């Protein structure tokens, strides 16, 4: 072309704006056509003005996908599909892009070079019922709460429904907060809510006439939800060179970013996050706001923010499948084993492959390499649970799954972080999760407020399948200030490192190895520290503990350092309140 970028500024193209019109079905036309010009090396830019696009289900495409961590309910509810279409940029100017219903905003499918800038996701009508504590009689346990203004509900047989476009939700549990503050209660985490056994007082007022919790004050926000989760706000699917800058999603019904098999990730001023200081709003995502399943190349995460969310900010992990059968000494059957992780490919010839020990979590030092690999289906539309995975070299006959619980992590999907200058704050669950045996580093966070621990390595192929013997990570001047005020799986202290290691006494072999946790900044008001367990190499310099007063000490850990099958421990230069503490 004559043009070395085809900029198509929207407007130009019928879709502007603050119409109050349904953008689906223009968008998806105009961006089919867009594609169907466009040849390969050709660069395109899509442009959005300032204001708010509302899309609805009407007109949008509907995809099968196949989604890590997240419910398998199909099919999907696209918003906006790239799909196959490369060297493509979205760009807003403050942008609103508003979504109604059960929907996916934005998918990221086979797509190379792709480039998301300056511009929003949020919904109208979250599934996640905000409501306030109006009156508690903690004796008769009767409780009237509020629902805020912009929630819509039904009463069906006592019971308290959320509503919006074509879907209506009872919330069975809930995340209360800190009016203000927007903290979430000391020692809530999840909570059972009173959406049985009601009946309306006046509009937007319920009556829960059996709900006994002394905690919920006059005052208290509660973030009522389900646990279902069957779209993020951005899914990417076998993606290379993704980029995120300046892009904020307020809500969707499952993960904030989910991204699965892609090589290479960029994200600057990406957040999950509330509006300023004056949204309404205590929540965000439904479940974690940025998640990386099965990725390699390198990830870049800085400068975001993540607020209120129902999880995580950041989870990086990869599955474990299970062995179910050795049908030679080349070839196995393996199984997707969770719910909420099966459907999509798992690896590729010449991929790097360990198998582990699942009863204690051991490695065979043996590695091996996939020859072939071929999903096994019934039916053709059948989805992918079952692989055949050949190896080019032969198995050990002690790699048999009638002898014990084998499982196989892919060392080749396995991405390199930089996650810095983020600030995760109000949130349930853990701060950041990461599981790879990668180069990580993991500096200039702040970690204001979690509900949960700061820091997560984990590893269990039994429960989650989720891989990742970490062999090379740097938790580096970060500051953490009051995590711990609630208990989640897994937190055992600020900075918990916890693999899911079900029989612990028999293990010879560490899981984890080369921790280096230098010049952090902890703020805390309770005890526990660090707690590790399996680990080879576990550094603890040059860090500052500052005592407070702000809730009351309780973990039942009370020990600020807790080593269980640690080998390795390098501690030196750490201070409490400006005193020293050394080991000898
Ligand atoms: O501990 C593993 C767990 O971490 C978070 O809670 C996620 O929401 C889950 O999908 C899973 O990854």
């Amino acid at each position: 072309s004559e043009f070395n970028v085809k900029i198509y500024k929207l407007s130009a193209y019928g879709i502007k704006p603050n119409s109050g019109k349904n953008t689906t079905p223009l968008l998806t036309s105009l961006l089919k056509e867009i594609k169907s010009k466009t040849s390969d090396l050709d660069k395109v830019i899509i442009q959005f003005e300032k204001g708010r696009y509302d899309f609805y289900p009407e007109g949008a495409i509907k995809r099968e996908y196949y989604i890590s961590n997240h419910d398998q309910d199909n099919p999907k509810t696209v918003g906006i599909g790239i799909e196959k279409f490369n060297n493509i940029t979205l760009i807003g100017k403050g942008t609103d892009l508003m979504f109604h219903g059960r929907m996916l905003p934005l998918a990221l499918i086979e797509s190379s070079n792709v480039k998301i800038k300056d511009l929003n996701i949020d919904f109208e009508k979250p599934q996640i019922t905000q409501v306030k504590i109006i009156s508690n009689d903690t004796t008769a346990g009767n409780i009237v709460f509020e629902t805020a203004p912009w929630v819509k509900y039904k009463l069906k047989d006592s019971t308290f429904y959320n509503t919006g476009e074509g879907w209506e939700m009872q919330p069975t549990s809930g995340i209360a907060f800190e009016n203000g503050t927007k903290h979430i209660i000391f020692n809530s985490g999840d909570i059972g809510v009173g959406t049985k056994s009601v009946s309306e007082v006046s509009p937007g007022k319920i009556m829960a006439h059996h709900w006994k919790n002394k905690k919920l004050v006059p005052g208290t926000v509660i973030a009522m939800r389900s646990w279902q989760r069957p779209a993020p706000g951005i899914f990417v699917h076998k993606g290379k060179n993704i980029s995120f800058e300046n892009v904020k999603v307020h809500y969707a019904e499952g993960m904030g970013l989910l991204a699965q098999l892609t090589e290479n990730i960029y994200m600057d001023g990406f957040g999950v996050c509330l509006r300023g200081k004056n949204d309404p709003r205590y929540f965000t995502t439904q479940a974690d706001a940025t998640h990386f399943s099965g990725c390699k190349g390198e990830i870049v995460s800085k400068n975001g923010l993540y607020e209120g969310m129902m999880d995580d900010a950041i989870n990086i992990h990869g599955t474990y499948l299970k062995i179910t059968k050795k049908l030679d000494d080349h070839t196995v059957i393996a199984n997707y084993m969770h719910e909420q992780s099966y459907g999509f490919d798992w690896g590729n010839i010449r991929d790097t492959v360990q198998f582990i020990q699942s009863k204690t979590m051991e490695l065979w030092d043996a590695k091996n390499t996939i020859a072939s690999i071929k999903p096994i289906l019934r039916n053709s539309t059948d989805p992918i649970k079952e692989f055949r995975i050949e190896f080019t070299k032969a198995l050990d006959p002690v790699i048999d799954p009638s002898k014990q619980d084998i499982g196989i992590e892919n060392l080749s999907w396995t991405p390199s972080v930089v996650f810095t200058g983020n600030t995760i704050r109000n949130n349930r669950a853990r701060g950041a999760l990461f599981s790879t045996p990668k180069p990580t580093l993991v500096a200039n966070n702040l970690f204001d407020h979690t509900s949960g621990c700061a820091i997560l390595l984990c590893g269990d192929s039994n429960g989650w399948y989720e891989t990742g013997s970490c062999r090379d990570i740097t938790i580096r001047d970060n500051k953490f200030v009051n995590a711990l005020t609630s208990m989640y799986q897994f937190t055992s202290a600020i900075i918990s490192i916890y693999p899911e290691i079900p029989d612990l006494t028999n293990q010879k072999k560490y899981f984890h190895s080369g921790i280096r946790i230098l010049n952090n900044q902890f703020d805390t008001f309770d005890q526990p520290i660090l707690y590790a367990k399996s680990v080879d190499g576990l550094v603890f310099t040059g860090n500052k503990i500052q005592t407070n007063k702000e809730y009351p000490a309780f973990h039942s850990n009370k020990k600020r350092f807790l080593f269980e099958r640690v080998i390795g421990v390098d501690f030196s230069d750490n201070k409490v309140d400006g005193k020293p503490i050394e080991m000898l």
